[PDB]
């Protein structure tokens, strides 16, 4: 199994890459004009310790820029430019017209830095939860960067964490507002079930053992206790664990530090 | 002068908001079905100390969701839910069909959290540079989140920092690769000037007083010393200042923490 | 609960309507020129017995054409222009510039006819399965019309049938190809689980009680016997039932007859 | 002459295919992950008697999925998996990474089934009209599936039927509403002619020999009698013929049965 | 009859306007920031003698900029700021936030100038052909500005000229290449007819009375002699007329001078 | 340095070409059907004296049409089919399926004709200004054809002229409206500077030596006198020069004649 196989050979994500490029060049690329098209070589460097993530995305950036890339590491690999010999690590060798390389650069690096950042912070928490004996799941949230949801969720998976529900059409998530609207948890679940059906799970945010039970018996698939079936707890970060099912946290993705990368031509 | 006036009454950014919404609802919105359309009220809360940024963007999210919003604070205001009475601060009151509110929620909050995060980290560094007596500029970089460049740069401005060049068509940025390509700084500048013209500035990354001088005399508009005209230094973060012109740093935007926001219905 | 609440106040589906309109007018609308903009009245007729479906979609067609519509029946209602007095039934009254009405016409009718057709054929089979005592689900398939998936699935729901999985990112569906690839059902399920996680169900097409059992124990959520958990059988149409969980059929949607509608101006 | 030559080497239709794919994979393709990329072989089967239509479209689906296809039959060929040896007929052999094949599958089959269905029902009626001695035209209508007009009209042609006017910018179609608006048929035609010009035909729906004559003399190109030049009659289905010019019917396309296809990997 | 009724209330053309706006503001509108949103008044001036064309287009520019416009002249009117009192003529009064006005300006003026230019040059030639007694048609060509075809053809109509065929799907245009391909004019026409059908005209470029005759008898709708039915001659500009049917010229649209317009705020 | 290097290997401009093609073929290409796919040869001719411009654009048209092109002249070359031997000049040889050639034709020619027209008129004025001894710049304007800005500006550069500011986000352009809004030139400049920053120039339209001075001292980068820093004068065409900095004119691009091109197949 290879993570990049999650991405469809063709689909919207590739168009996203094209749009990211247009975002950087609205009219002309003056630098490309001065630099020209002589064939060049270049190395893509990792300058900080962390997991390598975002390969297929950066690869797509390089393909549309008509370059030849050779990846020295598999996506998911844990890089440690700990060696101060340089403090850097070549993760890919690139070849192509000078201008194409420089056009690609900033976009590919912006993808890798952030993708690697989410994967890394993801790995750290699942390695932490795992090191206590906990056998459950650590999930992310829907508090993703607008327009970048595909990439961030993907980065969560490579890091070893669950993604939780992708969107609002994905797994139903019921709360008080919904329960108050239908008059009861049981009613909220019945209506939710009537439209999502058997193929999609229903989750209910409960505030008491009585809340949960009613949900359980309405047929809810997941139960979130805050403040047959699975249980979830969510609210906080890298710090509560018990032999329960789900712990969600936006700390793995939202507002996380980045893993620094750089790209320089040979000579 | 009002920052939101930077955004064109109509243009691509509004389409970005629609796409951000579609990203959250690819097929149906089951929750909207259970909750229904009864008119509701809700408050948008700020749960952490920082500057409020992203108003026009979140406002656009609310407009497309056909809601009525009342903002209690001007964008740019420094919020301090320091008072533990609640640890929160209502920055806007919203009204509209229950489902519309819940559809809007996650997107608007994801905009505000990140926009406020960049503005805040931006304000902290310019307030810091300013507090030493430095009279120059603190700028950002092109290491922005793919697809979110408009919002992040905008957030930089509201925070009190320069944005630097928007893209590759914006201000010309010459380096060794370009200089090596044309044979000299003077040649790189001549070619750069020939295509960008008088309306757009040319910047050159120099590594010596001789490098700079030649650039100065080629006619470069900005000079970056690393490692008539303006001078720039860039590489590091919140820590070197001297009565010089430009200090760039991706720390104001890239991989920065977020300012937490929440939204809950009345009853 | 109102079905149309499944559609997000704003999102891609509304853009689909605009594209459907452009599809009918690539350059000019000569008829609109001759007819002009005088305000007119018109009735939307149902000419065949069946369930009314597609309201929010046709409504969106009418909104973009700047018209005023009054629906005489709730979506989901079973219409019977059985009365030969006319053999027709007015389901909506429309008002607006003559040209706008005529532009709207063909698109709205093409939506209603097909949407009503799927809903009707859907209602007939669930009413049939229900009339035998069967207490389970009748679902649809992914054999939908390219580009029209949102509308057809929506029509399935209004008719009283399940939609089954929306797409490939929705509920995992494993088969022999996958099982052969990983070496075993157990392995196929483990890999499927590793990437979809807890929020999304996994279904396995089994050909024996031993196939199923292994899937059950791998943790599959649904099992399809062809040729804790739920069971599914799929292959045929309006004709096998037993007190089991799921029966899927493309007969409810694919290649189904249409429910005839017409629209004429008053005088 | 080859029908597929009607499609421009590049244009919107290819983008439609990409959108149809995205429609099936909004976020990840879990199945593609489990199945992997090992090169595989597969056969595309026809399981029902009818005409093969939709080749260039399904071919485009296969090209974007980076596969190698070998078509065993020319588009337009009449297939008869009448032989119960299998009741199936291989119409194409495919090769490529397992996941790519499975991604392609449902979309290509949904194209073929419907395209073949329209072509078949089209061939049946023109073969029927032809078998009586009728030397005229059998046309379709604008009651096409929203967003799928290009494919359905194309399927009409391959089947041997006319498409009639593509859209509202295509051939002018005047009616009572228009005639009432301008005060007379003669006036409606004059205005229609003034904007469409010589390159585009004008058709008028007449209800009497006097209606027609005035249209004829206004210069209308086609006349529809319902209830130099050409005459048309339209309203009903597979059942009135006389040595006249045009008979239109939505029965050839709208709400027609589908021709079943399937695709399975080798081993 | 009003020309603007040719444009569909909604469709692609309105999106074109939005794209034209985005083209002018890729990131921020600094001027809008300095100018602010105070309500202002402004006049749209015509500075050269010619026909007013492009109203609905410029109106759409103004609507998306949320302004209030009052047109003092009907589209099609012949303006003569011949009076040197000012040499200008107010054709519309506008009101709205200062910034919105200034954003709109350049786009609306670029539409009007060119639209008015094509209409004017169109009127001049049809008034010229008409003044000799010629009772036929003066048409345009497909040599239109890429991406601006809708607007230019529309401008042709308002000027009093035919548009000729809109595109390649519009009226069939056969030539030697086609005739050589099928072996004969008769064959080229048969194949053309087989795919376009009765609703669309077929034109043939003939080089002899024998060429024409064969086309006539193949059933071609139009015949172009260069170098029942209609005849066409095309090649040259404002200068050959005889009581024949069609004279085409790109001089009415391609590379034509523009009609100068300006827009200034009140005080 | 090669001008075409200004265009990014991939970005929006290539999508513009696809849209230009779709604009010509909304449904089918009947001519392509009759002509077929036999491999053919063809020559692209220049029929009027002027500079060759638009190569990368026409090349992109040819690439998407899957053709093989051989350019006989470098973009920027001054062609003179002055020789009446033919009055034409082959600038490129093309090979590919007959239909693909004919599909490409009109679009590529419409690009070249206009691109060459702007370049030519651009070269004529800079050669004129240059021939007087003037050592400054001749610039264009923002009065470009809606949707075609990239191509026209690009054509300006190849011709030897400046493009001036690309858009409203490009170089700030202040006027009376802005100055009146902020109360003074000094204030308008301060606000403009506060949002555009150091990377983008600020220009001010001054009407007196006192106007200019205040702008100069506010820090404006350019000053336009109409009716350290650079000076500009703009208003008129091919006719005032003095040893000053900038002369802008829309005459180089807007409403300029076209350079005629043609394309014919070999035999
Ligand atoms: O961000 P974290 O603290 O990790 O918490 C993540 C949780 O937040 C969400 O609640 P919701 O979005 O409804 O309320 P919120 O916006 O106040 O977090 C949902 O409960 C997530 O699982
Ligand atoms: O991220 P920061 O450390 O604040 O530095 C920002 C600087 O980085 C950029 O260099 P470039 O992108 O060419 O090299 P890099 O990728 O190694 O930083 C450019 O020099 C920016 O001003
Ligand atoms: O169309 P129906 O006969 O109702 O059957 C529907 C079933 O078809 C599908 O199988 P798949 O698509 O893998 O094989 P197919 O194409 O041969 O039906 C899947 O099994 C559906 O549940
Ligand atoms: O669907 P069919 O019965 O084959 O008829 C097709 C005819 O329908 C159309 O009329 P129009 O769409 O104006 O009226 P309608 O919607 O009542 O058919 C037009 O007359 C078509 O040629
Ligand atoms: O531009 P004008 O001189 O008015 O001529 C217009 C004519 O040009 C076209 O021929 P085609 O485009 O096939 O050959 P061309 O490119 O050489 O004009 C077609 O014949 C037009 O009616
Ligand atoms: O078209 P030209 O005469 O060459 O002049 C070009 C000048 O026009 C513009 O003014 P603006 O657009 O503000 O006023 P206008 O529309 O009246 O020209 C700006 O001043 C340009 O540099």
């Amino acid at each position: 199994p290879v993570y990049e196989h999650l991405l469809p050979v063709n689909g919207a994500w590739r168009q996203d890459v094209t749009n990211w490029l247009s975002e950087d060049v609205p009219s002309f690329d003056f630098g490309g004009y001065v630099v020209g098209s002589d064939l060049k070589e270049a190395n893509l460097y990792c300058k900080q310790d962390g997991m390598l993530c975002g390969v297929p995305f950066a690869q797509e950036v390089f393909n549309q820029c008509e370059l030849q890339v050779e990846w020295l590491f598999k996506e998911g690999s844990f890089l440690e430019p700990s060696k101060n010999d340089s403090g850097k690590i070549v993760v890919a060798k690139i070849t192509g017209p000078a201008k194409n390389i420089l056009l690609a650069e900033r976009t590919a690096l912006n993808i890798l830095s952030r993708s690697s950042g989410i994967a890394t912070a993801s790995h750290k928490i699942i390695s932490l939860a795992r090191s206590t004996g906990y056998k459950g799941t650590i999930a992310g949230t829907r508090k993703t960067t607008p327009g970048l949801r595909r990439l961030e969720k993907y980065s969560m998976l490579v890091g070893g964490c669950d993604t939780h529900r992708y969107d609002l059409s994905s797994m139903v998530m019921l709360k008080d507002n919904h329960i108050w609207a239908t008059g009861s948890i049981t009613n909220a679940v019945k209506n939710a079930r009537a439209v999502c059906g058997f193929a999609v799970k229903i989750e209910v945010e409960c505030l008491s053992e009585d809340e949960a039970t009613e949900a359980i018996e309405a047929g809810a698939d997941v139960i979130m206790l805050d403040n047959h079936f699975l249980l979830e707890c969510s609210g906080g970060l890298n710090l509560l664990c018990d032999d329960i099912d789900i712990y969600s946290t936006s700390s793995i993705h939202q507002g996380t530090p980045v893993i620094d990368f750089s790209l320089k031509l040979a000579h």
